[PDB]
């Protein structure tokens, strides 16, 4: 007599790097063995956004980590259930 429910959804998000130190903060991010993100343009260097798919649940800690950070990102696409 149990039973537990699960589930999952990633998002991704745009990201307009420009200093080295918010170049160095997403690496440091998906350097964070644990959300093992992975990034569609290589934000290496500034002025090519960046696109990695970040899990919702880790959306958030993302999303004060920019701020933190003092970058500035966008929400591509979202998660309609």
């Amino acid at each position: 007599m149990r039973s537990l429910e699960t589930f999952v959804g990633d998002q991704v998000l745009e990201i307009v790097p420009s200093n080295e130190e918010q170049i160095k903060n997403l690496l440091q991010l998906e350097a964070q063995e644990h959300l093992q993100l992975d990034f569609w343009k290589s934000p290496t260097t500034p002025g090519e956004t960046a696109h990695v798919r970040v899990p919702f649940v880790n959306v958030q800690a993302v999303k004060v980590f920019l701020e933190s950070q003092g970058i500035a990102y966008s929400i591509m696409i979202e998660d309609v259930q």
